[PDB]
């Protein structure tokens, strides 16, 4: 039918070829988009097309592309295999960007996801020329209603002269009322204002993204869907990570350390976050809330269960199939989700507040329990920090998950000391991998070494981190964190030159 | 004038020897104290004496000691001086005990200075058996009111079995009013309690710490100076790096990023410190506030002139020449100045909203602007990550301020790959050296780099470093943060190996 309910707005619709023509060369583009959900995905491809062509004739045409979060094929993608953008900020999953960025082909930076609203705002990215946002609707007051995300929707709204709206039809229509968009200010000019929520479920703002119309460039009809990577049925591995991770909790609740309906979850992106999920959607605990920033296909699965009652996020994250399944049953899960804007569902204040559990995965962490996110051998970037840094330092308990090993044992997990740190020691409390879990809180770091080298390194590993950290005990400079800066990087300057970190 | 007003308390009073009886091998002791300001004294020194006794003869006697941060002679230096402490944490400056966790006799972790009280609460030290608070008076309904700071101080006395109180007729009656106590849920069990400050001279509680007088088991009457490093004059580097801070802010200024009256502001103490607040008070601003963690001779002298309005902080740390001025003037200044607990002080919820403006030492930076500012070669430490952490992350501005060179030119404060990271690139904005000024806001890594490098590196290692980053970005495994690991920590190699970072 007809999504846009505003009579008057109709009249600024016109082919997504030609509002791609509104974007110039050197623009800052402020888009919609959290992680395969919700960004824009029309006027990207038909900009994507116009900027090879242009190329070609050797004209010059990029921009730099701000978003919410990650994106899919259909921007990041055509985008980056047309090669124009010149920066992108702050998270990004598309191989191809990910293939642009370490080339040094596209400048990168990862910020914290709950701090790019107010960065922006700042004009630490320039000015916005143009805010790119995809729509379920527009309401008859002119209301635009998000899709499968919030983002930083509203903040490229305000800021961007001119806006180009994309209404999905793919999107179901009964996301209307879903979302929650405060008008308050949480991310302009100090000083701030305080964010009334004290409870994950609690509502605070409206169900529409608000915009001055004259500044609407641009309405696009699409019917495209939201495109993520399945997740990978959890394995031994996971569920051996999960089955630790679960006795632990279980033992908090018994030392009355934590409620038996635990505290507002987070759960950070990828398939080892997402196998945990799995297993809670069975386990002990009852009357469970999120507060999270994705809401992947092991949350839904919870909410599924009923496990978990409600879930607060700043957008799905889902399997291609498991956003059919949403779908289909859309009614049933409306009632049980929030989409906050993202500066929101990541408020460091908010989150500390409400005293969130905060579980994300790992690249590899050190023997003394830094962490990095990131950058593979120090260098390659893999997504991004992403909110992990926002949840690691504000939440009640902070836990890192991680198979041991990676590339079939190739590269260890736990290493002498991470090629790039994204958490500190006092951002890491508690590591879990398959080989179990390592308990941190109240330790100096050579304590911390000692638990993590014997709970959580495989075994095949663990010798030679005992190796390294027997011997930095003996010869450090000084034996607070001892370390041999000879041997620090050395496994992973093995697997550069040797494709493994085992010795010959 | 009798500073016990409660008659009833006063029957608990005692010799600092026998109260130190109260405190047994391996119990948990939280204190008062926040560097160099406010901690215990008497009870400390009698307790240092009956450890070294005992282990003169064979037995065993240490504590777990807690602060708010670091302390003094009286109590880090004696204990340390005995061997009596097992576990510390979270901020230290005494150099006998920094040797003791240097050297593995005591074991050291440096929680953020602003989550410790939460911590304390969940538990991660162990169950406090005493609290050793000194005060400045107990009043008629036995409120403790503190002295020189606040620091964690109303934490310890409810979580501890048993509290010492030592009262010190040194510290100035006319404290009494300065403190800012609150009774909200900061750091306890969630959910907590929305801190409603919305302006930096908001008081939102009482002057008195509160604690069930059943649970003083001893009251010491004492009269012991605080002890603080010496005041340290601006040399021509710190000028330096001061003049570039205040061009910034100017311009800043100039082009309405900041108000003329700039924005809340922490300061860290160092020489560069001083300058900074020096220039502070001749620069073309007004209306400056302080919302800090400590309060220095700089502040003292801006609220005297009118340049400074207030200034809010968990402690003071002043020369005693500046202490002379303040004690005399105690009236004047007490309606300037709110002391607040550290785990408000040091909230990131609140330093965010009132967006302040975070400025912070550091021990070296790499050329992608990670900072450490805690640990020499990665393994020795010097202080302690203490609020750097809070404020650099929730800042409206982060900026770090060192020399560019450290040990008289053997050291380079900017090196390939820092041996420590504290802060990673996110959390650190602006750079200050005394050769220039570095701002990264909306820089990719490698554009990070090219600014470090050419504005804060010292022309001596400025060669060196560029040589590092050409060949790394021809070489590196990947080109988003390039390196080369075979010489990443080499200059730390090379100064341990042979006193310089220099080759030939
Ligand atoms: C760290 C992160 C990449 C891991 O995701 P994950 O699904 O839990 O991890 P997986 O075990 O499934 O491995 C994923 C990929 O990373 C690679 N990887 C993981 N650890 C690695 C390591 N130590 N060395 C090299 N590669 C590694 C794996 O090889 C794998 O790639 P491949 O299948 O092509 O070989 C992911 O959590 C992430 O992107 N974090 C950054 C954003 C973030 O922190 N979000 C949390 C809050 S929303
Ligand atoms: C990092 C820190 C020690 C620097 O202090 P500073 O006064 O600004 O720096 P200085 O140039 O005066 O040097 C201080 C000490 O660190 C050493 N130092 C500094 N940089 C060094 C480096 N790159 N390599 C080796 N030593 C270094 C100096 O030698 C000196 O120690 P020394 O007496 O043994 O010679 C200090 O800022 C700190 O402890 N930060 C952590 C806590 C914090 O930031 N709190 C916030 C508010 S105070
Ligand atoms: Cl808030
Ligand atoms: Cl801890
Ligand atoms: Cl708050
Ligand atoms: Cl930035």
């Amino acid at each position: 039918t007809e999504r846009i309910r505003n009579v008057a707005l109709r009249s600024k619709v016109c082919p997504a070829e030609t509002a791609s023509e509104l974007i110039k060369h050197g623009d800052v583009v402020g888009t919609s988009g959290f992680t395969g959900a919700g960004y824009p995905k029309e006027v990207p491809k038909a900009l994507a097309q116009r900027m090879e062509a242009a190329h070609d004739r050797g004209e010059k045409y990029q921009i730099s592309l701000i978003t919410g979060a990650a994106t899919g094929p259909q921007l990041d993608g055509e985008l980056a295999k047309a090669n124009g953008v010149y920066f992108r900020s702050p998270f990004n999953t598309d191989a191809t960007m990910r293939n642009r960025i370490n080339a040094g082909e596209t400048e990168y930076f990862d910020n914290h996801l709950g701090q790019v609203a107010g960065r922006a705002v700042q004009g630490n990215y320039g000015k916005f020329n143009i805010a790119l946002v995809e729509a379920t609707a527009i309401t008859e007051d002119g209301g635009i209603v998000p899709t499968s995300s919030v983002g930083n929707s509203q903040t490229f709204l305000n800021l961007a002269e001119k806006v180009i709206i994309e209404v999905n039809e793919w999107q179901n229509p009964m996301l209307e009322g879903i979302h929650d968009i405060w008008d308050g200010n949480v991310s302009g000019v100090p000083t701030r204002d305080i964010v009334p929520i004290v409870r994950a479920d609690q509502r605070v703002g409206g169900p529409v993204l608000r915009v001055n119309p004259d500044k609407i460039a641009a309405i696009v009809r699409t019917n495209d869907r939201d495109r993520n990577a399945p997740f990978a049925a959890p394995d031994e591995t996971a569920k051996a990570i999960a089955g630790y991770l679960l006795d632990f909790f279980g033992h908090e609740v018994k030392q009355n350390r934590l409620p038996p309906s635990l505290l507002p979850l987070q759960s950070g992106v990828g398939n080892v976050a997402n196998a945990v999920l799995e297993g809670l959607k069975e386990g002990p605990f009852e009357n469970l809330v999120g507060y999270s920033e994705v809401i992947q296909d092991g949350m839904l699965a919870m909410l599924d269960s009923g496990r978990m009652r409600i879930a607060s996020a700043s957008s799905f994250s889902l399997s291609p199939e498991a956003a059919e399944e949403i779908n289909n049953r859309m009614d049933f899960f409306r009632s049980k989700i929030i989409l906050r804007q993202q500066d929101v569902s990541n408020s460091p204040g908010i989150i500390r507040r409400l005293g969130c559990i905060a579980m994300n995965g790992m690249i590899e962490a050190d023997i003394y329990g830094n962490v990095n996110s990131t950058r593979v051998m120090g260098s390659k970037m893999m997504n991004g920090i992403g909110g992990s840094g926002d949840f690691a330092r504000s939440s009640y308990l902070s836990i890192f998950l991680s198979p041991s090993t990676a590339k079939g044992g190739k590269i260890s997990a736990i290493v002498p000391m991470a090629a790039h740190v994204d958490h500190i020691m006092q951002d890491a409390q508690i590591f879990v991998t398959e080989q179990g879990l390592a308990d941190l809180r109240g330790l100096s770091p050579v304590q911390r070494a000692r638990e993590i080298i014997s709970k959580c390194a495989h075994p095949d590993y663990r010798p030679m981190l005992q190796d390294y950290f027997d011997r930095a005990l003996k010869n450090s400079f000084g034996k607070h964190t001892p370390h041999l800066l000879t041997e620090a990087l050395s496994w992973h300057q093995r697997f550069i030159d040797t494709g493994t970190m085992l010795p010959s």
